[PDB]
């Protein structure tokens, strides 16, 4: 199947995960489409001054991959800025969150992989 | 960790999967990063003209995000239109390909998830 991004609703999220501002979250393919190997594909949209609050993961690990924008990413308690074409990698019992730093929307692809 | 896609020399791999043309292939996370559960998590750049040639997968599927520009993915015995935005789903079994229809480069994430 092909699922075209530009065609899904997101759904927007306030204060995700204790984070500030509205978010948007557009699930791209179900875990039972991807064989419960992972819970996880979405791509988010977090407006300026938005984030995904601080949050931990255990028993799966988490992929960012940075579409459009700027901003600052937060893992093993280090902030380090980021962009388009960085992968953000969070590891299982690592917590993490993500900033938008800039004047324009940050973008970016979540991936969650069980175990 | 964060890795920056812009900073990974790239693997030029020419008539990529039997198909057409010279490719670009940046591995950004190992296997073992991924704890196995994925084999695969590359930025794969097509110039116009190039495809990545007719190929099964067996024991795993398939992802592939498109980041830029456009081109025809077929999976299934059918030919589909994509464009920067879109998920393309292989699932195990099946086989598919991909080609730059287009006159820009094409660039994908491409995913390969385990069982
Ligand atoms: O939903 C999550 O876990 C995230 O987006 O980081
Ligand atoms: O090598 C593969 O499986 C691919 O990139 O589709
Ligand atoms: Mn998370
Ligand atoms: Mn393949």
């Amino acid at each position: 199947m092909v699922v075209r991004s530009s065609e899904i609703t997101p759904e927007r999220i306030s204060n995700m995960r204790g984070g500030k501002g509205e978010v948007e979250m557009a699930h791209l393919l179900s875990k039972e489409a991807m064989h419960n190997k992972a819970r996880l594909f979405a791509r988010m949209k977090l407006p300026p001054g938005s984030s995904v609050g601080l949050h931990k993961h255990e028993g799966e690990f988490e992929i960012y991959y940075i579409l459009l924008g700027e901003g600052v990413f937060h893992d093993n308690g280090k902030d380090v800025p980021i962009k388009a074409g960085d992968v953000c990698f969070t590891d299982s019992g690592e917590s993490h969150s993500i900033e938008n730093t800039g004047n324009t929307d940050l973008e970016f692809l979540a991936v969650i992989i069980l175990l």
